[PDB]
């Protein structure tokens, strides 16, 4: 039934001694890997606790060893048997009793469903419980399970270590694989939850492996084809058993895979030689996480020294001896004493866990007994009445060293912290083909990157980033898709990137650079006489300067002879200053100064143009009055119209401020690298037309006046000279208007209008200069 | 201990026979309101079930009556007592047994905490449970409590009925009040959750009533002051007990409240006269919800007929008899037989609930037995092995009539549907001062609005809407604040509301209306001669018609006499047509036609002006050539300039299309009601100025040639006449230009320029005909 140990204080025990078989019997055949070994470990722990005078010197500690048969209903019945000895009141019956058996705690519930059921049934009665083999993450809520504790870390710490390794090594694409049951699904769920909470990692594949048959070999090909769709995903994680990973490796070897994507192992993989067979080349570089294993020396010596006649408390020891050696009382075995010699058995890794659990329970009980009563030698009556949340609180706050080197402790949730060591398979350069230690994980990730060289190559050879770096000098972030991995697109070349995440438009009126760092147009456009067609007007202006050095040459000496006295002296002085005035005007407009000095240049052609025709205006009126029938009077009338031209530019100054702006915008999208800039002062189309249009009125009157003058028998060469000049200037004035209109639609018209105006002004004066040249050479001959 | 009844099938029973007292003893004094009455009801139900051959004819039904003492741990132990009889395997001890007592179900757990504990402890063992007094809404989750059922509706249905009544009557302001414990808080939480889920209702006040003392009388004043802050909130709900509402009514009466806000009652209020005292005026019009009460006739006759020696199964009957009559075996009582006579006791409303629960359990068991085996007379062995979810599923699907008229049933969750009747207090005008029925609530709300008036008032006297419905022609929804009540603000008056929820902008060029239904400007502005100052130009045009009726009068007959032959006949024909041409032009411009017919009107003043001055131009040249020294020649030169004016308007039509647009926008925000509209064709200030400027250009060349004409002794009267007109014409032209500049900034300049142009044409033509007709009158008088 159940092993009973006498003692004033006892604690329960749950262990899967038997295994469930057919549907009829609850549990059938016995198991040796977890059946008798844990019972013997607990018995040895109780023995060495009773022997040790340091813990509980004057009080002994008992227990009630008991089996669960790996059944939930049987676990319920056994928990009810544990609790009834203290809950039951009486029974009104006589047949024709036993010790009350006051339990204080329970140590067991190796499985998951039985653990949950025992926690649920014992949470109501307020009895503490400590498990050793419960690794399910469901038993991690303090509110759901108040009285529950674990000495083994759950799979959440394993998933945290996996995601930390992935983040440290550098990966973005990972595939999740899980097997049937409540282990792989919970593992992958915790992994996805941690990846979503921490951020920076995403899941690209999620496949499920059913267990409806074992002779299919089709679902494995299907999942390997689903995984082989994206060559970028080179990292996968597995939470299955050894058979599933062996079949996956066999399928990968038989499928002739060339990418050789990496693998991430779980606790089920560990470090064994069985999961590897002929697949050493493809399984190389698989990061596996395995819990730390510690081997004790006392439990083995205790177990190897027990025989049938030595101990009688264990009721399943005889059945274990019969099943181990396959001898029933048609082979009989009597006193072999070869349990540790005939069979090469090895102790399990869970013995230290149950030993640490018993240690923690004993330490908590001793601390509670010491704190409650200290003036009594034996068992004080207060300890019996005091129980419940106090023992749980004392269990939560404990810290000591057990059989293993690492200590045991409980966090706020109640589970032990996770401590793992990372292994890796190397069989190319390392002399030892077995796994080698590369790092540990207790509280912070400590991994040696330079100590691992998988695939006979450099460490950081494989990368899964969803994309290339894509850094050509500009980058843009796209909200489309998952925020895990991003896509880069080339934005417009008229602007640079902002904060390396967007392509915002830089201010206009300049051009951007080539590295997308600045938006400024350093190059400018300036008029050059040599480069543009302005060389001919500049040469024409120089040609006119040579010509005017001849009209005024024969004027300084020929001022008193009785030959020039026929011409008016006042009229001669007017034309002399007018010819020199226009020569300076064409030179000023040719030069383009950036300084605010163009105000003195506009008056050279504005006011200096009327003084040229002023001498011609009164000349025709003087020779016309003698036909119809005071030299100082002719000078005054011309001086008046000069004041009108001088005052005309004055009122324009007070009208609008002479603001000079040198900045210009091409606003041309055909060539983004091109940046055309023109700097002009008072650029107005109507201003230059209205200023030149004023001279058109007086010239039109002089043209009609000179036409009627023709035919007077007064002068022969003089009358013929003035007649031709009145008919030649009208042509260049009439042609100027067509070229002005319908041509300004472009942007290069800022420097072509000056060139044609420079040549037009020179030719209009050369015809007058040539007309004056004829009398000069004539009087020289005569 | 516990009452035991022999039977092949038994079901457990939990009842609060005793009540908890001091901390030492679990339960002390007994209670008669729920202690013995429910036990006797269950016993009578079992007796009439065993007597009835319709249900379970060949099989009897037993039970195990038992007490809970209103303790959670005691209830847990007593519930474990039920399951241990089946769970316990054996006991390896001898002293020097009993039937297994296989239980099938349990009926009890009247409280809430004990109900939760029993459900949690029996969910693991898969045992059905039916409660009768558990009204906590926590025991309503099927996933949390699988094996659990209730025959009493929870408070969620009560909150649903309350919110339905509030929505039907019409309210927006409700104040939630709750007492201590786990009843009022859960009620107000369910009410708020239902209000948030359904929508249309909001919570404005949420106060909590502690129970740390009873002699304070300060927190009640504080909460009544907190409730009296907003007079608009006239509806409150209460989930407290009778003492709290009595104290609240007393405080409201002593505070001299004048608003008299309505009240909403809960099941704790019900219909009882004890709480109301001197508060009939303030408690009037309070809606109270009470569960339906049904009185049975068999249980009373059964209880009134039992004595001490009649029944011996009940172990607490003697203690109940001792405590009821206050006699111990210093007063002794022997065979009184006056339990129903000395004490005016009345049966509770929960007897029908336990009777219906036992009925449902028996019906489900009978149906399961009939479906499982029908070829066996007695108890078939299959029924014992089959149990668990099948019995629960059969309990869920049940429908029959119990002791009360209403049937019993279970929904998907497992609780009974809610059936309540609404009461109201009316005393100022009702014939009976007691509560009167006004409506019922079983599945849909059925309330009579006209039935409730509470005297001197309509049923819809109070109003709680959080805002007065604004309907003056303006409405707008503001997202600020809670969606419960809406605030409307006066938007701009230049637009109407869209969808009665926003103030969107109507299209421009049209004013809005007054009711904010349409945005259209029906009124228009048209020129009127009588209304505006255009009467004087119209009278001037009529006065000009009188003048031309005299110039052409003496022209038809005076065409052959040797007196007029001095004047040119060709020139006389030009002035005759020119004077009649301008007379028609001033009339056309005065008229404003809506159709696009002004093209024939613009040529009357554009081309008709040139023919008027054509006769004056050639007249000066004709009289000037005779001074310097072919009548058809002067006719041709004037006919040529007419072709220039005629062809000038032709090329303008080819330049741009003569589109006529009458739509206009005032764009004035000073007066939104005003809508100024002006309709014109080809309204351009430069077009009218350039057309009139053509005559000014030719007039300048004519006046200069007329200066030498003065002083010629040819015709002194004729020469002096022409010189006088010239100065007058240039005067009206010189004043015309400063007019348009600096005056067009307003919007009424569309009809003032036509008036001043009309009088200018008549004045310029009157002086022309005056000097021309001056020599005509010489031959008349002389």
């Amino acid at each position: 039934h159940s092993i009973r140990i006498e003692g004033d204080v006892t604690l329960g025990g749950l262990f899967p001694v038997h295994a469930k078989g057919p549907s009829g019997v609850p549990c059938g055949d016995i198991k040796r890997e977890n059946g008798i070994h844990r019972l013997e470990a607990m018995l040895y722990a109780l023995d060495q606790i009773n022997s040790d005078p340091n813990l509980l010197p004057n009080v002994t500690l008992g227990a009630r060893i008991l089996d669960t048969c790996s059944r939930d209903t049987y676990a319920l019945e056994q928990s009810l048997t544990f609790v009834q000895a203290l809950i039951q009141k009486d029974t009104s019956d006589v047949r024709c009793f036993v010790k009350p058996e006051k339990v204080v705690g329970v140590i067991g519930a190796s499985g998951s469903s039985v653990s949950i059921m025992v926690a649920n049934i014992l949470r109501l009665f307020q009895i503490p419980q400590i498990s050793y083999a419960s690794t399910a993450p469901e038993l991690s809520d303090d509110r759901r399970y108040d009285f529950f504790s674990r000495v083994v870390p759950p799979d959440s710490f394993q998933a945290q270590a996996m995601v930390d390794i992935v983040k440290a090594l550098g990966w973005n694409y990972v595939s999740t694989l899980a097997s049937e049951g409540s282990y792989g699904e919970k593992g992958v769920e915790s992994f996805t939850q941690i990846s979503k909470e921490a951020g920076g990692l995403c899941i690209a594949q999620s496949v499920r492996i059913p267990q409806e048959r074992k002779d299919r070999t089709i679902d494995f090909d299907r999942i390997i084809k689903q995984l082989l769709d994206t060559p970028n995903s080179r990292a996968v994680v597995i939470f299955a058993n050894d058979e599933d990973i062996k079949q996956i490796l066999a399928a990968a070897k038989r499928a002739d895979q060339v990418g050789h994507f990496l693998w991430v192992g779980s606790d089920s993989w560990g470090s064994k030689i069985n999961p590897l067979h002929q697949h050493e080349d493809i399984a190389e570089g698989a990061i596996t996480i395995q819990p730390k294993r510690a081997t004790v020396e006392g439990f083995d010596a205790y177990f190897t020294s027990r025989t049938l006649e030595n101990n009688r408390r264990n009721v399943w020891f005889a059945e274990y001896w019969e099943e181990n050696f396959n001898c029933k009382l048609d082979r009989k075995c009597t006193g072999q004493e070869r349990i540790g010699k005939d069979s090469n058995y090895e102790q399990e890794g869970k013995v230290q866990f149950v030993i640490d659990a018993v240690y923690a329970m004993a330490h908590a009980l001793h601390h509670m007994n010491k704190d409650l009563c200290a003036d009594y030698r034996g068992v004080c009556p207060e300890m019996e009445q005091a129980g419940g949340k106090k023992l749980l609180k004392y269990i939560r706050n404990v810290n000591f060293n057990g059989s293993a080197g690492t200590p045991v402790m409980f966090n706020k949730n109640g589970d032990a912290p996770g401590r793992y060591d990372i292994f890796q398979y190397q069989t190319t350069n390392t002399s030892n083909p077995g796994y080698r230690l590369i790092g540990q994980w207790t509280d912070e990730l400590q991994l040696n990157i330079e100590d691992m060289q998988w695939g006979k190559g450099v460490r950081e050879i494989p990368a899964s980033v969803c994309t290339l770096p894509c850094k050509p000098g500009q980058r843009k972030k796209t909200q489309k898709g998952t925020p895990c991995c991003w896509t880069c697109e080339p934005c417009d070349g008229y602007q640079y990137q902002f904060d390396e995440m967007t392509c915002q438009h830089c201010p206009y009126d300049q051009r951007p650079n080539e590295n997308r760092t600045g938006c400024q147009d350093i190059p400018i456009i300036k008029l050059e006489w040599h480069s543009p067609w302005a060389v001919i007007p500049v040469f024409l202006a120089m040609l006119g300067i040579i010509a005017t050095i001849f009209v005024m040459a024969t004027f300084i000496r020929y001022n008193d002879t009785p030959i020039v006295r026929a011409s008016g002296r006042e009229l001669s002085y007017v034309l002399l200053t007018g010819i020199f005035l226009c020569y300076i005007i064409t030179f000023l407009m040719i030069a383009k100064p950036d300084v605010a000095v163009c105000s003195f240049r506009r008056v050279f052609l504005g006011l200096g143009m009327c003084i040229s025709y002023a001498a011609l205006l009164t000349k025709t009126y003087r020779i016309y009055r003698i036909f119809e029938q005071s030299p100082t009077s002719q000078l005054a009338i011309t001086s008046s119209l000069i004041s009108v031209q001088l005052l005309g530019v004055f009122i324009w100054f007070i009208v609008d401020p002479p603001n000079i702006i040198i900045d210009y915008d091409e606003h041309k999208t055909m060539n983004p690298e091109q940046a055309r800039g023109v700097l002009k002062c008072d650029i107005t189309d109507l201003q230059i037309i209205c200023s030149l249009g004023y001279s058109i009125l007086l010239m039109v009157t002089c043209t009609v006046y000179a036409f009627k003058t023709r035919g007077v028998p007064e002068n022969f060469n003089e009358a013929k000279y003035i007649g031709f000049t009145m008919y030649t200037t009208c042509i260049v004035w009439l042609a100027f208007i067509p070229i002005f209109f319908g041509t300004a639609q472009s942007a290069e018209k800022l420097y072509i209008q000056t060139t044609t105006l420079t040549i037009s002004m020179n030719l209009s004066a050369s015809v007058a200069l040539g007309m004056l040249y004829m009398p000069k050479v004539y009087i020289i001959i005569f």
